[PDB]
């Protein structure tokens, strides 16, 4: 269990607004569509039997909710999901921070990115992501309840995008999924 905290993932950002009084238009709409229970369970956007095959278990149009009815409100095809403007530091990497509320032996954290031109009014599909991840982390250390992971960012990517993070356990077939709304500078 967990989700991305740096930058905040889509589900965790809405939880942090306060499920009883969402502020952003998108988080209000998510609560209207699927209830507060999705936000209370922000750390549980999983598929139990992924086993490294995520397209088997996460349908197109439902990536951010991982194909789960509980999380359908995360799938709204809106341009206003709150985003974080990101850039690498002077090392050339960006430091992701994952809040690991139930730490587990890890096979990988994979990071996918939306294709150039992706229109957020289109429901998010796997084919809207480049087929190969831009960053694949196979070794993580638990530090203060988190994984701090250094990734290069996708080169030449501009504007508002979705990073789709996949955490595959190595001790279980279960995986966790975090859409992360970001923007890249020119
Ligand atoms: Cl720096």
């Amino acid at each position: 269990h967990g989700s991305m905290e740096t930058p905040p993932s889509r589900v965790y950002g809405c939880f942090l607004e306060g499920p009883e009084n969402p502020k952003s238009a998108a988080c209000k709409a998510a609560v209207a569509a699927g209830g507060t229970q999705a936000l209370y369970d922000w750390n549980g956007v999983n598929q139990g039997n992924a086993n490294g095959n995520h397209q088997a278990v996460v349908p197109d149009g439902q990536l951010c909710g991982a194909g789960k009815a509980l999380f359908k409100g995360l799938n709204l095809a809106r341009s206003d999901w709150p985003s974080t403007a990101i850039a690498p530091d002077a090392s050339g990497n960006f430091q992701f921070v994952y809040k690991a509320s139930a730490p587990h032996a890890t096979r990988y954290f994979d990071f996918y990115i939306t294709k150039d031109g992706y229109n957020p009014e289109k429901p998010l599909a796997w084919s809207d992501l480049e087929p190969a991840p831009f960053c694949s982390i196979t070794s993580v250390k638990l530090e203060n309840g988190t994984y701090r992971m250094n990734c290069p960012l996708p080169q030449g990517k501009t504007g508002k995008h979705v990073i789709y993070n996949v955490w595959q356990r190595s001790d279980s077939p279960e995986a966790f999924y975090a859409c992360i709304d970001v923007s890249f500078s020119g």
